[PDB]
């Protein structure tokens, strides 16, 4: 309220400048994008030139479509500017909102990022929309899923870029999967609105945004990597059944190098391949069946050493299961390979500066601000709504319902006014439109199949004897204007009581119920909406409980009749909110295994970043080598009480190159003297490395490795990950939550994959040189 009266005096701002932007030329306005540049580089912020900045795009606004901007199109401008979800109707001009704040915050000449729910939309309301962002000087870009590349940088380079919400998802995976920074699509991710914030952030919340890589070549290498190993000898490799290692001897690199036509198997550009090697290696001379792993049902099962027993799930990690697979004959699997993901929620996080639009937010508000911050402000309509929204109309079984919706179209239809007719699928939609022409009605069926030709078609929905059948996903982000574009038209079918709205079930949420009655009483329009349901409809039978249970136990009489009482009124919204309860409740349980993966991922991308743009990561190379050092004096100098053949034999099949190790004064040299003086040795071996090499050469090489490296490890700790949530999903505990073990398990595995990281980054640097 008081909410609404300060943005009003705002808007009253832009009013006041009208009359000055109405007696300028193009040119002049045009002109107003440097001034207003110039002054944000003098002290102004975007707060303190907004007013004039939307007094500046009502008025080309005016001019270049027609549209002039109405109060409450400002409010809403206004609001998304603050970096929060306007809650407003259809029909409220949404597409037109968004072009005053949009101009407002590309002026920073950080990029804006407008986003939709798909490519027909992104496309139409940028073209629609261009000639008043070009009318000010600025270039707007697209992102759609049939793209080159090269103009998907370009796309991000222009000061405003439509795209769907995930197309910028999809292309922010791909930038952390890059070798060299010169290959990014993307500028910083500065200011996003989102349409639709609720489905989008809220039901859609989880969708996964993954980057899949083919196993074209895992399944070769896979199967190569396992014959070449069954033609080794003994004299080939070195092994260690105690601390459980194996190393390929040099006539055991020259058979793989001749094997796999290569050059250096150990130098870098060969990771992926020397690393299948030693997994088959491994898998083949220190894994063995009927101990380590049985075989059953066609599959590699992993023996808990603890009891004996086979580990139901649990696979072996880094491509050590399917090199047991193809070791032992076993059906190796070609299962799609994830090479990135984030989800809609987490990348939409991601965001400096946040925000939406929807017809319906206000009581998914706690929601919104706890996981985004975002706040919703209602705002109020252009013109009151009159549009009649009548009770449901309830029916025992679903043949009652359709059968009464059939003679409710036609009823309606013979007085000519149109009807749009919401489903909740393809299926109810054809079985609908089957009653209908069984009838002889003609209509049009709408299935989110194809959105441009669904699109004009919902256009003419408004027209005098239209029959519209909807999924509930076809035909967003369009308006039914009564009568097409006809003065004629529209003032008859006006005159008859606007667009009638029909749904055929209720949904999982009262929101998507309020969107299906927007579509009809836009702008001050008349309209009527109602939904026909029935007790064998989804929510009414799987959350109504115990009433609904009954009722439809009793003996079926009455066929046809409506059925009503207030306990049958009680009892169906009462299962509405439940699923309403039920998801809500879901929702906030994933979270937390969601977060953590979350977490994981941030760390790495930084990381990946951090080499990728370089400023140094020298010292960071110098820490996992004083890591590992420590981790070795840890395990055997105290672990195992200065097991010095341990320490060293560790050391050395780690990264130290043979014979290095030599410290007198063993025995009575404290253990850190024994940590430091072997690092002293490894800084000899690099700097033997920075003599042959060169400086440059050196830290070049860091960052050519630390990145393959990363991402081989990155990305099978994913599959890993995914892997511990199924695991969970079996075996739980009488003490609190399934989630304290997938935290407790998911922190080790970290710690794993860094430990992985820093061992394999530093043997490449310094073992082979």
């Amino acid at each position: 309220e008081q909410e609404i009266k300060k943005l009003n005096v705002i808007v009253d701002k832009i009013d006041a400048l009208e009359d000055s932007m109405k007696n300028l030329s193009y040119e002049e306005l045009k002109d107003m994008t440097a001034i207003f540049k110039n002054r944000l580089k003098k002290g102004e912020t975007l707060d303190d030139i907004l007013p004039e900045a939307f007094a500046v795009v009502r008025e080309v606004s005016k001019r270049k479509l027609g549209m002039r901007q109405y109060r409450v199109q400002l409010i809403g401008g206004i609001v998304i500017h603050q970096g929060k979800i306007a809650e407003m109707k259809t029909g409220e001009g949404k597409t037109l909102v968004e072009v005053a704040p949009v101009y407002l915050n590309a002026l920073t000449g950080k990029g804006v990022h407008v986003i939709t729910v798909n490519d027909y939309l992104a496309e139409r309301d940028k073209e629609l929309m261009s000639p008043v962002y070009e009318s000010l000087g600025m270039t707007v870009g697209v992102i759609i899923s049939n793209q080159d590349p090269n103009i998907r940088k370009q796309q991000y380079k222009c000061d405003i870029t439509y795209g769907t919400n995930s197309e910028f998802g999809f292309d922010y995976l791909r930038d952390n999967m890059v070798p060299d920074l010169s290959h990014k699509v993307q500028r910083e991710l500065n200011f996003a609105i989102v349409d639709e914030v609720d489905s989008i952030l809220i039901d859609e919340a989880r969708t996964p945004l993954i980057i899949a890589g083919d196993g074209d070549e895992d399944l070769k290498l896979y199967e190569l990597a396992n014959s070449f190993v069954k033609t080794v000898k003994e004299e080939d490799f070195e092994l260690d059944r105690k601390d459980k290692t194996i190393a390929l001897t040099a006539s055991g690199i020259s058979k793989a190098e001749s094997f796999f036509g290569i050059t250096n198997l150990t130098d870098i550009k060969n990771i992926e391949l020397y690393h299948h090697i030693n997994q088959a290696l491994r898998g083949h001379k220190l894994m063995e069946k009927d101990v380590d792993y049985v075989i059953s049902n066609g599959e590699v099962m992993i023996v808990d050493e603890f009891t004996g027993r086979v580990m139901d799930g649990r696979r072996y990690t880094d491509g050590l299961h399917q090199a047991i697979e193809a070791k032992e004959g076993v059906e190796i699997k070609n299962e799609s390979k994830t090479m990135a993901t984030v989800t809609y929620q987490n990348f939409f996080r991601l965001y400096e500066k946040l925000s939406g639009m929807t017809g319906t937010a206000k009581t998914e508000e706690g929601e919104f601000e706890s996981i985004y911050k975002l706040n919703v402000v209602q705002i109020p309509t252009n013109r009151p709504v009159i549009r009649a929204d009548l009770h449901d109309k309830v029916f025992k079984t679903e043949e009652e319902k359709y059968s009464a919706v059939v003679e409710e179209i036609i009823r309606i239809h013979k007085t000519r006014q149109p009807i749009l007719v919401g489903t909740v699928s393809v299926e109810k939609s054809e079985k609908l439109s089957k009653m209908l022409k069984k009838q002889g009605i003609k209509h049009q069926v709408l299935n989110a199949k194809q959105h441009d030709k669904e699109a004009e078609i919902i256009s003419k929905a408004g027209k005098l004897d239209a029959i519209t059948i909807a999924t509930n996903m076809a035909g967003r982000g369009t308006d039914i204007s009564l009568g097409a574009g006809d003065k004629e038209e529209e003032q008859e079918v006006k005159d008859l009581g606007g667009l009638y709205v029909i749904g055929t079930e209720r949904h999982e949420s009262r929101r998507i119920d309020n969107q299906l009655r927007g579509r009809s009483g836009r702008q001050g329009d008349p309209g009527t909406s109602r939904f026909f349901v029935s007790l064998e409809d989804d929510v009414i039978k799987l959350y109504g409980g115990k009433t609904i249970e009954k009722l439809m136990k009793r003996t079926s009489s009455n066929e046809n009749t409506a059925i009503e009482s207030k306990a049958l009124t009680r009892a169906i919204e009462r299962a509405q909110k439940g699923v309403e309860g039920k998801n809500f409740e879901i929702r906030k349980n994933v979270l937390k295994y969601d977060d953590t993966i979350n977490e994981q991922r941030k760390v790495i991308y930084n990381e990946r970043n951090k080499v990728l743009n370089d400023e140094d990561i020298q010292e960071d190379i110098q820490k996992m080598v004083k890591d590992i050092i420590q981790e070795a004096g840890e395990t055997y100098l105290i672990g195992r009480k200065r097991d010095y053949y341990g320490y060293f034999k560790h050391l050395y099949s780690t990264f130290m190159p043979a014979d290095t190790l030599l410290i007198p004064g063993v025995d009575k040299k404290s253990v850190q003297e024994i940590i430091d003086s072997t690092y002293e040795i490894s800084k000899r071996v690099y700097d033997l490395k920075k003599m042959m090499l060169g400086i440059d050469k050196v830290a070049e090489l860091e960052k050519t490795v630390l990145l393959k490296v990363v991402d081989q490890y990155w990305i099978d700790h994913i599959d890993a990950m995914e892997q511990l949530k199924q695991y969970i999903g079996l075996k739980s505990y009488a003490q609190k939550d399934p989630f304290k073990e997938y935290a407790l398990e998911g922190y080790d595995m970290f710690e794993a994959l860094n430990k992985n990281i820093r061992e394999a980054t530093v043997q490449y640097l310094y073992k082979f040189n």
